[PDB]
């Protein structure tokens, strides 16, 4: 387990960006701006720093070219600039490795810190960004597909709870939740900003990567993707979905970029800003927790995932999940999952849901 | 192949309702009005008929309460009265087994002609219904989910060709198919009312009724009636989508009723009514052909299907397809499909998407 | 206008119009930059554009010329035979007629072009090169996405004798406003099944009213304000967006740079039916126009498009000499209800939600 | 000017609900309930206690039977209960009567602090209150026109930056403003949930309520509204809208309850969360600040509000603005607005956009 410092808790705003390495940069941006319409705030032979719709600090998303795709960081916003201070202070009590740059790791980024956190993920913190033209009301611009916001990040981890009770004490609060009858914890999401998440916890082996996810305005906006999708005939990138979420009641969709970094299309979960919001536990065989329509999930969804990097852009590496994996119990040969819960009728037994 | 009658083809306006037996009134008139929210035009203890919102005929569904499950009548409506002596006149010269009731089968429709069809399918044909309150902009009724209009019908039958050629002759006009390169045809669309489709052919064991379809105004009306699914904790009658299909761009979702009567909702499809309307072949094994998006077809979408009655109400004997079946040249264990024509990858070989 | 011997041609739809436009650059920024509609051909002289779901050659020829105007409103038959009867058609009439074996404008084959009755410039006819039908081109679609087009709006002075022609012609009337003493202020009519094909509005005319372009849904007509404003063109948005009262469908009426008046448009009902029941709504029902009562404003009653004659020379206006909609609706005697017989919700001498006439 | 206390501010939330005084309960029902489509928690002769479609506490809205229609509370939920005692502590350095109830004031509500705020606004602050099953995926009971979140309140008052210096003083951060070239602020609205507005200030006499706001999922739930008004034959209470707003760049409505009350409906504004949000500053002469589109701002938007009580439950008295007001600036008859600035084309004089006078 993971001691809580003395030192105080960095004040955490919300998910900032992501820097992904990516081994085809022109792949990737027609990925990400011909395909997805992101917008491009800055960009060179290295780098392509990307922003959604309404984001005013400078990116939400930084590819940057390497030998092998991964994670390089996920960047939260902390409040104030004396908030880095804190951070450092509080992830050195930690025991775990730090690095600061007054003046940034990438382009638009001041004064940073990164670390190697107790579950193996590169997080920064930082307060400084180059401010950049908000694009919230450029019409003139708005893609059928528009990618408004950054919304949250999701981590593979094999210990579920020893990554709960560390967010937690970083000040994230758990929103929502998957677990069984049996003390296993499968899932966990939650947040600082007041949606349902800023990170999320998806129990396996780890550290990887399981997704960045971006918001709509609209359930349509995410209609659209995958009919553009069909369309540039890449509807073998759509990897799950569209659907609606149990957990989260989000609109979503999950698709694959080309070093199969999965990217999460996501709209209309709900506010979680009081510190009393009631916290929703979900059962790991209930076949409405992930797809509200009992939609199968398919087993790529919870096998891959992107690898992360180290301080010094090395891959980490895989810690082996021992607690008892959801493909397995759910849809894996003596997995089960209900409809109705106690109800015969609607379960699914060593299968997946719908035929 | 069935001769085209030299007596004219009745003037086919729409499809208009269909009479489906069911086996309990209430559990039906759980699922169609208090899920559904259709609209109810009549019921008693023995039928209960509904309409969409924007239908000014007396109803788009009528529910009879009887032993055994199935599709009774598919009832398209014609221009005139007259037409319904056309039809008749026609389908006597087919030799099909037909009933004329001046004053209709089911409330609200008037002088009306069943007939056991070539192809073993108990169609009517009527011009008189009774109107009733047009619902269109009656929006303190609007559902989330609201269903706007009956679309049509979906019909399985062993020989697609052999169907489409009668469905021709009756003034119907193909808008979209599915072929091979061997020439195996698996399904056609065809229409009058000027939208991709009234009644469409699903190559497979027939006599059966695949579905009915209803539309809604917008996509999201059909997310919320999945959403409403999920609330009611039935979201395993959620069969197949919501998706965007290939043939028809239409965005679509299957669900089934209580007697396992599939029902589809549907909406933007686009205009056919030109009568060089370009007619769109795609390749059985083309993955964007049914969901746009390369989801899977589910193996039910294409094994099960409604039983249909003959006039005296007694389930119609079924023939086997002979011709190739889609199921198998897809995702059984001999079958394929691609994203990309001539790309292994985005392919799919014994095994779906 | 007397119903001829001659058969009428069958008429499928509204099929496209040709604008003259003064300065060709700056209505291509309108319809393709700004609206979104698709290039089938263009020079120095024409472009023509169709919808997202159109397979026939175009729906809108803008032509450059000197005088802004309706050059001709275009309806496709049938058949080929089709174009011969409209020809057979108007020359019992009585109106100059002008035959093109191999069209008017490019994508278009044999067209018969006439000055109808009241004034205006049709054409029938059935030939046309078939294009790339683009409804799946989701690569292409853009947020505002124009779909279809569907449906002309006429300016004329005498709605029920325009009405008669229409009918003839075998236009079925959908929706029409009167009130209590007679007068016919518009009417609505359809060959495709839709609520409209062409529609009368009373005014002085021969004049074009609209043209008007389909989308799927609400939210694409919401995007093409949302566009023009941030392109600080606002100011060209004239009306909308709203319900319709007569239609049902979704609304908006903007002005291209010539002033021609473009409505988009979705969601009206089904109308094919032979029997459809006919509505008619009173001139001062405040929701008959706009369902949520907002006002109508009176550039909408006054303003309209020059439409030409066969030689290109504009036609010559005729008043209207029946009761205005504008004046018994929102002028300072006119008036309006929410609920009729309710002075609650009322209007008298201004329009709905605090306006009078500027 | 409205010192800053030494004391420290409560720490708020967000706004969690208003009380309305109504003079007819079962028409204020009809309205809220078979109109709009809120949920009831409780109700009984007296009162009805109303919330959207995603909240978990009480209520969001209370309907309170009374002889003169009135905003009787405008009440923000704080972090914790100690910031009730911060709250009272806080406005009693600022001179303000305040009245303190351990068992609140309204059903549902717990230790409750009420406040004559130094606007003359009836402000609650409270932590405690009853959990209510949370319906955001009851899809059984979504309306086509479901409101889904409280989301704002927003008040008339005389003097804009005298309020917005006592609102940042109690931590809420201005988002977006509208100002012209000769110092004179019309409006301002301010966050403390990092949406666009959790109150706003609009220029104009006062004490009075401007409106209460609900959030819709999407822009076709708020067309629905507008289309059920029209089926239910009362529109004409639909006052202004539909919109998109160019402050807060929200699809918009207002609409008008038995009472005159004003309700908007609103949805699609941006995150504001960030403590370096760029603060939008709209000049009161552009067209396109309050309608994207143009269309006009009707003028009962402007000149008409609701009664605001204290905590005898009188109305407050107005105060009469001095600064210059919107209306007349930019539709009476000295009024000028521009479509783009600089340019005549597009500009209004003396009249409203989109060939519309003041009645
Ligand atoms: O592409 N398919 O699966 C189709 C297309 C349209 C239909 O109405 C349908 O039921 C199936
Ligand atoms: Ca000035
Ligand atoms: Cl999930
Ligand atoms: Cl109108
Ligand atoms: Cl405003
Ligand atoms: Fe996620
Ligand atoms: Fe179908
Ligand atoms: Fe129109
Ligand atoms: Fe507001």
């Amino acid at each position: 387990e993971i001691p809580k410092p003395v030192a105080p808790a960095p004040d955490i705003l919300r998910c900032a960006y992501a820097e992904l390495v990516v081994t085809d940069l022109a792949k990737s941006r027609n990925f990400y701006v011909d395909v997805l319409g992101l917008h491009v705030s800055y960009e060179d032979e290295n780098q392509i720093y990307l922003r959604s719709f309404e984001e005013f600090i400078h990116h939400n998303l930084v590819l940057t070219k390497g030998p092998v795709a991964a994670l390089k960081a996920m960047a939260f916003r902390v409040r104030t600039p004396e908030d880095v201070d804190k951070a450092e202070a509080y992830y050195q009590e930690l025991g775990c490795r730090t690095e600061r740059r007054k003046d940034g790791f990438v382009k638009g980024i001041g004064d940073a810190l990164r670390v190697e956190d107790p579950l193996g993920f590169p997080y920064e913190f930082f307060f400084e960004t180059t401010h950049v033209e908000r694009l919230h009301m450029r019409y003139d611009l708005y893609s059928a597909g528009e990618l408004v916001r950054l919304d949250h990040f999701n981590q593979v981890t094999p210990d579920v709870p020893r990554g709960r009770k560390y967010l937690e004490d970083l000040g994230f609060r758990v929103t929502e939740d998957i677990q069984d009858d049996e003390g296993t914890t499968y899932a966990a999401w939650m947040h600082r900003k007041g949606t349902v998440e800023d990170t999320a916890l998806t129990g396996g082996n780890g550290p990887r990567l399981h997704h960045v996810a971006f918001s709509t305005h609209e359930k349509h906006n995410i209609i659209q993707i995958c009919d553009k999708m069909g369309a540039l005939r890449i509807s073998d990138r759509i990897e799950r979905g569209p659907g609606r979420h149990g957990v989260s009641n989000a609109f979503y969709l999950y698709i694959l970029d080309p070093d199969n970094h999965r990217i999460e299309i996501y709209t209309q979960d709900y506010y979680t800003g009081d510190p009393d919001n009631p916290t929703i536990t979900w059962n790991v065989h209930d076949n409405q927790r992930r797809d509200w329509w009992g939609n199968p999930v398919v087993p790529s969804w919870y096998t891959e995932a992107s690898k992360v990097l180290d301080l010094d852009g090395n891959v980490q590496e895989i810690i082996e999940r021992t607690d008892d994996s959801e493909l397995e119990v759910t849809i894996g040969a003596d997995g089960f999952s209900f409809t109705r819960a106690g109800d015969e009728d609607g379960s699914y037994h060593g299968q997946a849901s719908k035929g």
